[PDB]
């Protein structure tokens, strides 16, 4: 798997050329990671990064403790869907 920094300066996990990322914000005093936006460009299409980006938020929130709200469409429509085992982080409220 291709190495996922964490850019807390951004808020996002990215790769290390920067190019591919997602987003978040946190809510409920740190409690809550919301995902808004994961951006792979189409020339690194292909790869698997949205899904590795993922990955990365969902295994730093969960080893923080923290629940995941899947605001970004791609994270809510095709990572979780995929990747059941992933829905216990998400918090309880959304769906
Ligand atoms: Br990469
Ligand atoms: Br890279
Ligand atoms: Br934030
Ligand atoms: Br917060
Ligand atoms: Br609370
Ligand atoms: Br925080
Ligand atoms: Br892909
Ligand atoms: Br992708
Ligand atoms: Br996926
Ligand atoms: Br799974
Ligand atoms: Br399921």
């Amino acid at each position: 798997p291709p190495k996922i920094v964490w850019n807390e300066g951004k808020r996002r996990f990215e790769t290390e050329d920067h190019e591919a990322f997602i987003e978040y914000k946190m809510r409920n005093n740190g409690k809550v990671m919301d995902l808004v936006h994961t951006y792979v460009p189409s020339f690194k299409r292909g790869l698997g990064l949205a899904s590795h980006l993922c990955v990365a938020a969902f295994e730093h929130a969960s080893s923080h403790s923290i629940s995941i709200i899947p605001s970004c469409s791609y994270v809510s429509d095709t990572f979780l869907p995929r990747n059941p085992s992933w829905k216990p982080l998400i918090h309880s409220e959304v769906f």
